[PDB]
């Protein structure tokens, strides 16, 4: 429908590239060289004949023959280099044509990509965001194969057919385009049938195939099992009618492709015979002459070897039609958050957090958020407690504006979020995850990840703020190592560790904490608590805390039950008015 | 070598089957398919130029073919009737070939399953699992290609071109032997040595597509902290240089195809324009030669056909020879414990377990069992305790015979273990697994497992006893629903209960437990402890537990320490000797 036609434009317009010439002269090239290749392929049989009649006549008087050519070695070899030349076409524009369609399929892919991490998170939350790649693969494989067949194999033969058919009915009967038609159209049609009706068979294949190794897989892994009773007496007997069921499935597939080629064959012998025995009337009748016969039959025979792969042409563009489809459909998904074109740029004179009445529901049974309306004063160090409940880990979330707030309003610095540009106050808000993500690379790189264009005196001094630099000094190589998977392996404390430098480097003006729960030693815990203290020194911190003994440092601390606010002050206060968080300090310190 | 040898013959024994003559009819038949297809195929281009001569001369000599065709149109026919039936006798061919290769490779696939499910538990623990399933279905893929490939091309192949030389070198001059055999032979090495070369560059073309393909995978599922800063950024970037890479090695591969496609044809284009030459040569000097270019031409153009796929089925027996090798490696492997052929059953007189110094280590830089001596008297229970470097996991192991002792004696019921019939003791042993796994089928059939050939109203019965059937019968379906993966989730304490009612319908003399680490609830711990109690009512028991607190049930208890025994005796009298018992009461249940 529509989307196809959009789909095809924008291929076109990847395809085409205005801008730059080159890529419009290897179209030219490829196209020329696609007709000279067909020009000569349909003038070989011709030389062949004029061979031919000329050495028959001889146990022909031409213009062009007999000062070209002086004997028909001549010809011959002509023949020779004909069929020479053609092949040659054919390799210049096969290469020509297939260095831009790799240009263009990079240039797709990439930009797809691109546009896929633009997308907001609740898009990737909802899939597995494994099968992505899977579809990119897909598609750009998709995308190549249609291209090369398209520009390879469809048009070549349309334009040898039409070649065919118009040579045939000039310089001879009306009779010979009839045939050619006929011909072409039962095969193309009794081709389509035929693998329309066996691609069932080859879905049942594929499934059954699947099924026996699934189950090899189980019965493998589970070996102490089978091996604790019952041995062998039952497993490879189900083993067995698995593969015969695959094996029944194989035998069908075969047969029907037998059958196929058969009747394939049938159809074009049954043409090539009736237009070989009109031509040889007309030889007897006294009208042609000898090699007529012989160009005809080379003739019809070079259209035949092209047409002998239709069925896998067709079902390899059936299905990266699909693939494409489905590419494409990835794109133009919509953001639910933007922002607006009037925005102003964020100033930051002194962080100011105030909440005012924020209400939020991810799903719409269950709301998490209720009118919370805590207010973060500037160079203040405030904390969040509460219970896995209390809905901590979204305030970090809205803060940073990756769920937009249903309800409500909050200034930051004075200022409201929703009319500002997401950039600067991305870049002017840092935070500490969970459990931070070790890139496939080396330590510094990881390090520098912070803030790029950054000297690396000021990454070893962040470093060595961070305490860290001893630790790298004992590693076998000095700030460089595998690190992550499929390399050195480093602790979670050093993990954190490096996620403090991170967010030390980048150097934002408010900070957001999580404090992951882990088994650490008292001295470890101190030296990461004072390396926090050090790291909030001069900026508006927000802090939440699984375990509360941290919890004590902030200025001022807010609890926050079932979503909605209860208490807030200093902790001494709260001992005082013994309030909800006194009762949380009974059942955790005791 | 020796290998090669042994698995061809083993291959050829498969493919024969002398005991069945429905398979030794069937090969016989493709062989004379096979034959006739390749006769009819090389006689078809003969009655092409018997019909081109004699319309020549007609526009007379009698070769006495008159009496089989009134008229050349008879020949005409003749030529697409003998296209046809050669294409039916390679179909046919095909089919009933096709049929017995799809039975040998199931065999040959359910045979190396079955070998491979009876080598020891070392085996099994090495090999990373999963691996042998690939292995499996590779070298099943690669005997389908082979035997496929060999029976369907290679020898028709040989046979077109040897008769092709055949018809030629008589019947004409001998040169065209030598033109034949130099084209054909220089055809070959050309396209191996080609062959080779873009093989190697294909393997380098497919790494960069993986490693790109790795990295989009690790770039998407990293989003949360690409999104928190720098964002659509160096990652961009990267992916553009490894799209960069794979495009590279994609072009220098297709350069290299197009370069061996044009050096083919080249080489045949040469070979065929010099064999026309020399015929109008012979032609024109007036010897026999009259009117059999066009047979030439058409016998060579017939022989280009086949040899087109020459690389490519070249590289694929390559890559099919090294999966068969491995697969036939996957055979033949020796296992490491065996049985005696002096070997009897063990028959049970009611069990005495008794050990004799057994010393064992798994690795020999770390030794678990040392000289552990523990004897058990007839129908009593046994508790043994201890710390994770006890080696309490290894008893159970041993006493089915899964490891074997390095030096020890093992008397079970006045009797060894080594010089008695294995099966016997695997039939008179029950184990409960820690964590046993239930198969993806219905929970009957898993009940069921227990014992194969059991009555419908025994495992009803013994589902009752295990307290399991008031529990299974409130599933929206009773005796039937999908349990494990891919189905409804079952409870620890459920699954612990299906164990124990499997090992109670197989009924054994001597039963061992472990008593998993689990979270549980008094009620069901003392429902499970009642039930355990019922099963080792009147059996001689193994119980290791990891909860102390359940230990004293048993009559006798004796304690391992760094696989050492140190105290055996009931609780009270550990208490009143105050050993290492005492200590484990005092820092455990405190
Ligand atoms: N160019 C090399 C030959 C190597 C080559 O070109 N190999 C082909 C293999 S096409 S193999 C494709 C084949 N097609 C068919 O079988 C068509 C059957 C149809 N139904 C009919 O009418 O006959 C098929 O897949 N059938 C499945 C089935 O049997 O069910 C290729 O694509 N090479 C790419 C590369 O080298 O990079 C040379 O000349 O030396």
């Amino acid at each position: 429908a529509m989307a196809d036609m959009k789909i095809l434009r924008t291929l076109a317009g990847y395809l085409w590239m205005r801008d730059n010439p080159e890529f419009r002269f290897r179209v030219i090239a490829a196209l020329g060289f696609l007709v000279g290749a067909k020009v000569l392929n349909v003038q070989v049989p011709f030389l062949f004949k004029l061979a031919v009649d000329w050495l028959a006549s001889a146990t022909a008087t031409n213009p062009t023959l007999l000062t070209v050519f002086a004997t028909p070695a001549a010809v011959l070899i002509g023949y020779g280099i004909a069929r020479t030349g053609s092949s040659a076409f054919n390799e210049l524009r096969t290469a020509v044509f297939s260095k831009v369609a790799l240009r263009t399929i990079r240039s797709v892919s990439r930009k797809v990509f691109s546009h896929l991490h633009d997308l907001d998170l609740r898009y990737h939350l909802s899939r597995e965001t494994g099968g992505l790649n899977r579809i990119i693969d897909r598609g750009s494989r998709a995308i190549n194969f249609i291209l090369s067949a398209m520009v390879f194999n469809v048009v070549p033969t349309i334009l040898e057919i039409s070649m065919v058919s118009g040579i045939l009915a000039y310089k001879f009967g009306a009779a010979f385009a009839w045939i050619t038609s006929l011909s072409v159209g039962s095969y193309i049609v009794f081709t389509l049938a035929v693998t329309q009706w066996r691609t069932k068979f080859r879905k049942a294949m594929n499934k059954a195939d699947n099924d026996a190794s699934t189950r090899a897989i189980d019965s493998l892994i589970n070996y102490e099992t089978v091996k604790y009773f019952n041995n062998e007496g039952y497993e490879a007997e189900k083993y067995d009618q698995f593969l015969k069921k695959y094996e029944d499935a194989a035998l069908q597939t075969q047969r029907s492709l037998a059958f196929l080629n058969f009747g394939q064959s049938i159809i074009f012998s049954t043409a090539l015979s009736t237009a070989m025995v009109l031509c040889s009337q007309g030889i007897m009748n006294g009208q042609m002459t000898v090699g007529d016969l012989v160009m005809v039959n080379g003739l019809l025979f070079q259209l035949s070897l092209p047409l002998n792969f239709l069925g896998s042409v067709y079902r390899e563009t059936i299905q990266s039609l699909v693939d494409m489809k489905s590419m494409f459909q990835l794109l133009e998904e919509k953001s639910d958050i933007t922002n607006t074109s009037d925005a102003k740029p964020l100033v930051l004179k002194g962080g100011n957090i105030e909440f005012e009445n924020v209400h939020f529901s991810y799903l719409p049974e269950r709301k998490i958020l209720d009118g919370i309306s805590f207010v973060v004063p500037a160079g203040k160090s405030v904390a969040i407690v509460g219970t896995s409940g209390s809905g901590k880990s979204t305030i970090l979330r809205m803060l940073f504006r990756f769920f937009d707030t249903d309800s409500g309003n909050i200034r930051i610095d004075g200022q409201d979020i929703k009319e500002v540009r997401l950039d600067s106050l991305r870049s002017s808000i840092g935070v500490v995850p969970q459990d931070t993500v070790l890139f496939n690379d080396t330590i510094f790189h990881n390090i520098h990840y912070g803030r790029l264009s950054a000297t690396e005196e000021e990454v070893y001094e962040a470093a060595r703020r961070a305490a860290i630099h001893e630790t790298i000094s004992n590693f076998p190589d000095k700030y460089s190592t595998i690190v992550g998977e499929r390399g050195l392996k480093l602790s979670g404390g050093e993990k954190q560790r490096v996620a403090l430098a991170r967010t030390f480097l980048k150097s934002p003006a408010i900070l957001l904490c999580d404090e992951a729960t882990s088994a650490l030693d008292s001295t470890t815990e101190a030296e990461i608590l004072n390396a926090l203290k050090a790291l909030a020194s001069n900026r508006t911190s927000i802090f939440i805390a699984h375990r509360l003994t941290t919890a004590m440092q902030c200025d001022e601390i807010v609890v926050l039950e079932n979503g909605k606010v209860v208490e807030q002050g200093p902790h001494d206060e709260l001992l005082g008015k013994s309030g909800r968080y006194a009762q949380l300090w009974t059942q955790q310190n005791s």
